């Protein structure tokens, strides 16, 4: 209930929104159906349009008018944005040459440069080049400011998850807005774009930028706009707020455009009808910049032009129907479209089995355009599992496609030609970033980066301390002229032991065997030196990783590789080795096929054993340092040490062996040497963080050997590939993966074929940032380089996406 017969006089777009049944005059009153009776008359004036004309110059102020052309308007802050151009012979901002903004040039009384976030829904990254002729204002922001070729959205590439990630720096699984539509089973309530439940604050986790600002004494304009408030009115409202007295004036604002998304759905990302919405957005940016220029704020404000996601071609005919795969289709609820989320229609259904639903949806049609997953098996780079609002069963849908439950759903609701929501690596889902102003760099292009990083930078721009978030603070320092954040490397928590030879062969009763009783002082001092770490600078090129949690571990040196061996998990946390361009792949000799050798530096009690693997009919083993890449027949023996062994399903060993035998050498050949660090990951609770030992749900039968959920590798070389990996003078290049350690290859529909036809594609699907591996292991990599730490943080957030240009 609203007493809508209070008034909006003097209250239009009030920043402190008032409590029911007192009526409202804020940005969102329309959305709540709670505006005072006179809101439209007083706050949504339209009389005479949005532009000054020659006859209106120096007019008498008429309060009915949408904006003003009178002499007093500038003091008041409510001139039409083109007032100085029409009435004072000024030029439009877009027609002025750009000039470096070295320092904020702000009116007296401004304590910090304001920040204006200009957010555009569905603005696909390629619009910057493809629409450049019709977007002169945006092109000036882009060419004169700092820009990335594209910005990576989060998954799912929907509006609400992405705007709220922008606001918070958090993955959807952490902020809780995991879709445009959601069921929370704790609340037993549903969240939808249309309706009232989305207004409840219990949906919205983390701490968005406007709250961060308020908590720290920085006033914020309201970020949200009701759809019926015209764009010119949103711009004029921001320009009036900027004219408030110092004590009332916000320092941070957002504008939101529903375009070009709205038209993109109807006409496709590049429909001829798309030109007009792009023109209209540009004119809005123009009105803002002209308006700032009139207020002498155009070299004072930092402006961010940013999108939430792109737009792909998707039509009705490109729909897969679950009714074509499932006989029980009415016993499930599907969240449909450009992703699928499945749960049971009724929690009282005891015969609902997710395992049989997944099997019925797996590799059933030759060109099947979606892939089912238990959410914990989704690529770790999506960070899309650790929320009760995300259903256990997920469908990753191919770009250009929809999934629906039954044909009736699609023709009882062709309407649309564009949609979005797909995997956030997909080129069509990429969006835009431009920063322009005194705090951003001048005429600078930066590499693509993820939208989770922006909250930290917006905090830097405003002098705020960010709430804990998923950005890596410092990794975007290269966007900024000043206000950079200078972090220190985290402190190592556990120091390693460096064990020497302390055990006799016969102390080990591991059920292991090796044919190694082979027979010199020239070569014996040599092997001892290698065991003392003489080759370690070749194989540990960027220093040893730091262990950031409490544990007991040993550094083990060898001719070809160095490892940090966990006495708790009975295997390496990490294994590091360098493979030059010239290196040769050899085979495992016949005599060594089932060889596993005791490591006389490590107690039998801290070792794996072969009997456990023999007993465990499901589990086999592999090696972290590949025997195939040994430098010599003699060095090869080190690769068979029980301390280089890890538990591996036979199905996974196909993957691992092809990676180690074929791909490592291929990358060394393509990149001029590679350094590789590989290791296990344990993430049984799918939270993206390193498990403690008491979280482990599976061990090798009858043993204390924990089974990894994933295996990682980080493959580093010189960015200038004319220099070998081990003699690199400048910036580095990295690609990494987090491969799921699965007992079958059901994920890969073509896995009955030769590994050359499917393994590399699997690895590409599971591409990862070094930072993702750090969260999952509690390690910190690249500790000893000569590069600036900010540059290393950028390297650690890099994701190799394997999309064309
Ligand atoms: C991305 O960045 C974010 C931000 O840094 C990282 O998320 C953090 O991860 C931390 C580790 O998991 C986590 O710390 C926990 O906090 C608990 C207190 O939580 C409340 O307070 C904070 C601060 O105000 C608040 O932000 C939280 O908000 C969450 O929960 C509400 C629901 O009420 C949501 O609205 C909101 O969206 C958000 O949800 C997300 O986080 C939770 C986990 O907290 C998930 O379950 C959700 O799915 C969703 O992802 C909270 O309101 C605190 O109680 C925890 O302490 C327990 O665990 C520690 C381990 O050290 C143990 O020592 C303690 O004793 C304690 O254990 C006891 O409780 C157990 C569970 O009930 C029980 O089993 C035991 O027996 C014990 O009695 C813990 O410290 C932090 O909250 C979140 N923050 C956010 C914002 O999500 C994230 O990890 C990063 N991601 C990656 C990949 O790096
Ligand atoms: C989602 C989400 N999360 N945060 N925002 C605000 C926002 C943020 C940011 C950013 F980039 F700076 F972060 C930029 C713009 C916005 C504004 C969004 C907006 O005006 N709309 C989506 C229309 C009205 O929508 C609603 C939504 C809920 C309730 C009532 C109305 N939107
Ligand atoms: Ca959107
Ligand atoms: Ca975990
Ligand atoms: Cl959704
Ligand atoms: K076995
Ligand atoms: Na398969
Ligand atoms: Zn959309």
């Amino acid at each position: 209930w609203t007493a809508t017969s209070g008034s909006c006089k003097g209250r239009c777009f009030e920043l402190q929104e008032v409590g029911p049944p007192d009526c409202r005059c804020d940005n969102l009153c329309k959305s709540y159906s709670s505006c005072c009776h006179d809101f439209d008359e007083l706050c949504l004036k339209t009389a005479r349009g949005w532009e000054c004309t020659k006859d209106r110059c120096g007019e008498v102020r008429n309060e009915e008018n949408a904006c003003h052309c009178s002499e007093d308007c500038l003091s008041r802050g409510d001139c039409c944005t083109n007032y100085q151009v029409v009435c004072k012979g000024e030029s439009h901002w877009v027609d002025d040459d750009c000039e470096e903004i070295k320092v904020p040039e702000c009116p007296a009384g401004f304590v910090r440069p304001p920040l204006i976030i200009f957010s555009v829904d569905g603005f696909r990254a390629s619009y910057m080049k493809k629409g450049s002729k019709v977007m002169p204002n945006i092109e000036k922001l882009r060419s004169c400011g700092t820009h990335a070729p594209y910005m990576r959205p989060v998954y799912p590439t929907k509006t609400f998850p992405n705007l709220y990630t922008l606001a918070t720096g958090l993955y959807p699984e952490s902020h809780g807005i995991v879709g445009n539509s959601m069921y929370d089973p704790v609340f037993d309530a549903s969240f939808h774009l249309r309706g009232r439940e989305k207004f409840n604050h219990r949906w919205w986790g983390g701490q968005p930028l406007w709250i961060t600002a308020t908590k720290q004494g920085v006033r914020a304009g309201t970020f949200f706009w009701s759809v019926s408030i015209p764009h010119e009115r949103r711009i004029l409202t921001i320009l009036q707020w900027l004219s408030l007295p110092d004590n009332e004036r916000p320092s941070v604002y957002a504008f939101y455009s529903e375009q070009p998304d709205f038209s993109g759905h109807k006409y496709g990302p590049f429909g001829p009808e798309m030109t007009n919405p792009l023109r209209e957005i540009d004119k809005t940016v123009g009105q803002l910049m002209d308006g700032l220029k009139q207020l002498r704020l155009h070299r004072c404000v930092n402006v961010i032009f940013v999108g939430d996601h792109g737009m792909e071609d998707v039509t009705c005919d490109r729909t897969e129907f679950l009714s074509n795969y499932l006989t029980n289709v009415d016993d499930i609820t599907l969240v449909p479209g450009t992703l699928g989320r499945i749960r049971a229609k009724s929690i009282n259904n005891s015969k609902y089995d997710p395992k049989t639903i997944i099997a019925a949806l797996t590799c059933k049609k030759p060109d099947q355009h979606f892939k089912p997953y238990m959410k914990q098996h989704l690529p770790k780079r999506l960070h899309y599992a650790n929320n009760r609002r995300i259903e256990d069963i997920h469908l990753l849908v191919d770009r250009r496609w929809h999934v629906a439950r039954k044909p009736l759903d699609v023709y009882k609701k062709c309407f649309f030609q564009g949609d979005h929501g797909f995997d956030n690596k997909v080129n069509s889902m990429q969006t835009v970033f431009v920063g322009y102003g005194p705090t951003f760099k001048y005429r600078t292009k930066v590499p693509p980066f993820e939208n989770i990083e922006l909250y930290n930078v917006m905090c830097d721009l405003l002098g705020l301390k960010p709430a804990p978030n998923n950005g890596t603070h410092g990794s975007l320092n290269h966007l900024l002229r000043t206000n950079t954040f200078r972090p220190t490397m985290p402190d190592e928590v556990s120091r390693p032991n460096y064990p020497g030879i302390m055990y006799l062969q016969s102390e080990f009763d591991l059920g292991c065997t090796c044919d190694d009783k082979v027979e010199n002082k020239l070569e014996e001092l040599n092997k001892r030196l290698h065991t003392k770490g003489s080759t370690k600078e070749r194989h540990l090129l960027y220093g040893r990783p730091a262990v950031l949690y409490r544990t007991s571990y040993d550094i083990l040196y060898h001719t070809d590789f160095e490892s940090g061996y966990s006495e708790i998990f009975l295997m390496p946390l990490w294994t590091s080795y360098t493979i030059s361009k010239q290196a040769e792949v050899s085979s495992i000799p016949e005599h060594l096929t089932n060889c596993v050798r005791p490591d006389v530096r490590v107690s039998p009690g801290f070792s794996q054993n072969c009997l456990a693997y023999k007993n465990d009919k499901q589990m086999s083993y592999g090696f972290l340092f590949p025997p195939y890449l040994s430098s010599s027949p003699e060095a090869k023996y080190d690769a068979f040490l029980v301390t280089n062994m890890v538990p591996m399903y036979p199905a996974f060993k196909r993957v691992w062996a092809y990676f180690q035998r074929v791909l490592v050498k291929k990358y060394a050949s393509e990149r001029n040497g590679v350094n590789v660090i590989s290791g296990p990951i344990f993430d049984y609770n799918y939270d993206g963080l390193r498990d403690t030992e008491d979280e482990i749900k599976q061990y090798v039968e009858g043993s204390s050997i924990p089974v990894p959920t994933h295996y990682y590798s980080i493959i580093t070389s010189c960015l200038d590939f004319t220099q070998p990996a081990d003699k690199c003078d400048g910036p580095l290049s990295v690609s990494s993966f987090i491969l799921p350690h699965r007992p079958d290859n059901d994920e890969s529909c073509n896995s009955s074929e030769d590994e050359s036809k499917w393994v590399e594609e699997l690895m590409k699907m599971h591409t990862a940032r070094v930072r993702d591996i750090e969260h999952l292991t509690g390690l910190d990599f690249y500790r000893k380089t000569s590069r600036s730490y900010s540059e290393i943080l950028t390297l650690k957030t890099y994701l190799h996406t394997y999309e064309s240009e």
